[PDB]
């Protein structure tokens, strides 16, 4: 109720900025900072490596991300939020898909990638001070300037989506499945069970988490009833005749069985034969993982209004969302001040696939070049890496060390496939290290390439 | 923080955005052409391959701290919720500095890059101005060998330029110097401290796109710097560069006799061993001496200076560097080492058979028939996924004239083309003398295999 023009908001945004930052501001902001261990590291970096690798294979490349834009209404206090000179409300991202929109929906008329994926950050905010949260997020999406073949471009996504399950020793062998729904039918349930318009973004958002995480329908249930939200008992009762999920020839026909006398058929059977599109071409694509049809599908709704929602899930007694996704066609209109269309799906790939719980037997570092001479290893030892990269090894020079004992405690947190010792007279000892059952080798110098070529 | 400066900063993050603001802000703005995607893409490949080598990971980048005294107002300033002025990054080893200064997270890795973003404010209400940024990093936790780590950071650049088309064929040289170097030339020259870091900025752009003594002296004589025309004069004793051991022979005859030649002679002795590691890691791009070298010297107080240049007649600026122990330092709260390099990646070697002839998609698969399109199409699609070869499907088409022209824009190595009776029509597109193939559709596999 406050007048936006009221002069106070300028006095206040020329003196904090103005103003240099608070010392205990300044050390509460990363105090209990932690960095990721170099071990970690590798393991995001394979990851990374092993997702690009199946999205080239489409013909995708990576898209930069928006990283700062005016704030939406779309999210609550854990978004965070930022205040530029003249004093627009910004955002850093929540998700990864809300800018993408924005800049389809903004961006000059020009060509853009059909098929593309995208590495950013996304951020939460914490109530102590310190620094935001930050996670990585992968998206893949892709985006056309005409209207065909929009199903079969959602079913190239749960392909690719189905590609990364196989590739993965985390989801390679664990029961997974995909769920499809659809806006459009949520919203005709809707429709069906007379929930208020004004209710339905609260709705959609409980519905989200229906059976994830053991948020069981009596969960639901209270939610809904809660004045917060404010669904009659009656409204309740029916959408719970949807809370169900089927194999898909199946789950067309318990649809058009639920809405076999209403108004509401011809344009849920519209919306079921899209899915069905989608499940065929599936088919084609050879996705292995389960898919299954689940009406009250609802994840993100607000962003997908219009077109397919889906999300692939760990299938187990209690389930857990692996990625969700849908057609964000909607989301680009509506932030419209050149037509375009896009499905996608968001993941965080650091969570679900690089925390341990193979593609993962890659070293950091193959060689490690070592010397007892202090001397050797400052002249010889330079000589071999430079070699050694001018081939394509990974290799690094060791630190000093008196006898093999003291280098291998030196190095007891390290893994190498070989442990290069540089002696004197231009003679190399090679511990063999990605095995056990081999024994040092002596060599000479110039035979290291040689060598190591001929031992894989 | 009065109870007043709390209640405006709670409605001020309340306030709806001005409509003029919002379209302002991205109104007009543009993405890279998917041309440019893909040379990003090799560039960006082949940048990780190098630094893999060296036993390299990737490391993450702050995107967001509290305001650096040093940027201007061409950084982003941001206010966050309590009303601290944060800034996004100008660079990025202001982030890494921090970290290093701020973490206690025992080991860090010793060689890493990042690929960060880094930004300029704008004054119309856009959105800032975003450039990627690429960095690597040797981080240590003694003083050990500090040259031999700047001479592999050295060697890295070297790889680079030896890597690409644009680099691999131009005239480039590397000028090296040092903070401390440049502070004992300051205090020859009786250069007044306040004015010092002004000096350095100036003389950053010396002999750089046409920068010549002349302008130098204009900007270090001006109200900018505030520079005595004596001490200017003294400071030309020092305006040129040379091979190492003629330049550190120059260095010591220009300081011999005074109270700082002890600190040169040690500051001289450390970039002597730099050089000497360079040779022994066979770097090929010439190695310059540049007593007045000064990009960013700020943040490298006390540590080597390096600049990667292309050497033609008019010398622009390739990438440049540094140790900044000292900035770490700087920012520790009321030991870590580490020196790299920084390079706008996509502005020097992804703006335009070489890297670049690696085809964004491999395999166009057709049809003339729009029901065998979506039904065998699809089919030799995941095929060839599963077999990692790059695919992607056509739109309809009803003729191959039809198809190539509606696809003209492109570059594949092979169209398909499936017809009647799993026989497929194969156009190869990477050549030139190669005619149309039929095949049956279960030999597209082995077909495709025999020819690379």
């Amino acid at each position: 109720m406050t007048d936006p023009n009221s002069p106070y908001f300028e006095k206040v945004l020329g003196s904090l900025f103005a103003r240099q930052v608070e010392p205990a501001k300044d050390y509460a902001w990363d105090m209990g900072s932690t960095l990721p261990t170099p071990d970690d590291l590798m393991r995001r970096f394979i990851v990374k490596d092993t997702l690009i690798t199946i999205f080239r294979r489409h013909g995708a490349v990576e898209a930069p991300t928006a990283t700062l834009y005016p704030k939406s209404s779309h999210y609550g206090p854990n978004a965070v939020h930022l205040l530029d000179r003249n004093g627009t409300v910004l955002q850093l991202p929540f998700d990864l898909v809300m800018g993408h929109a924005r800049s389809l929906a903004r961006i000059a008329s020009g060509p853009v990638p059909q098929r593309a994926y995208s590495f950013g950050n996304i951020f939460r905010d914490r109530q102590d001070g310190g620094q935001p949260d930050v996670y990585g997020e992968v998206d893949f999406d892709i985006v056309t300037t005409d209207a065909m073949d929009l199903a079969m471009k959602e079913a190239e996504v749960i392909k690719v989506l189905d590609e990364i399950i196989a590739a993965f020793p985390t989801t390679s062998s664990t029961p997974m499945c995909f769920q499809l729904g659809h806006s459009d039918l949520l919203q005709l349930i809707f429709d069906f069970c007379n929930v208020e318009h004004g209710a339905r973004q609260a709705a959609a958002e409980v519905l989200s988490k229906l059976n994830i995480r053991n948020f069981t329908w009596q969960k639901v249930r209270s939610e809904l009833r809660s004045p917060l939200v404010g669904i009659s008992a009656t409204s309740v009762d029916e959408l719970q005749r949807f809370d169900w999920r089927d194999t898909p020839t199946k789950a067309f026909t318990k649809i058009r069985n639920l809405f076999e006398g209403t108004e509401y058929y011809d344009k849920v059977s519209s919306t079921l034969a899209h899915l069905k599109e989608v499940y065929e071409y599936s088919k084609k694509f050879k996705v292995n993982t389960k898919i299954y049809i689940a009406p009250l599908s609802s994840i993100n709704e607000a962003f997908f209004r219009g077109g397919i929602l889906f999300s692939c899930l760990y299938d187990r007694k209690v389930m857990d969302v692996f990625a969700a996704g849908g057609r964000y066609d909607g989301l680009i209109k509506a932030h419209r001040p050149e037509e375009r269309h896009a499905v996608g799906f968001s993941l965080n790939w650091e969570k679900q696939l690089a925390k341990p719980v193979g593609i993962f037997s890659a070293k950091r570092c193959d060689v490690l070049v070592a010397s007892f001479d202090p001397s050797i290893l400052r002249s010889s030892g330079i000589e071999l890496l430079q070699m050694l990269w001018a081939h394509g090894i990974s290799a690094e020079l060791a630190r000093d060390a008196r006898s093999p004992e003291d280098l291998l405690t030196t190095y007891r947190d390290e893994s190498y496939s070989w442990i290069v010792i540089i002696k004197q007279e231009s003679q190399l000892k090679i511990k063999t290290m990605h095995r056990k059952d081999v024994p040092d080798a002596d060599i000479q110098a110039k035979d290291l390439l040689a060598w190591l070529k001929a031992e894989i």
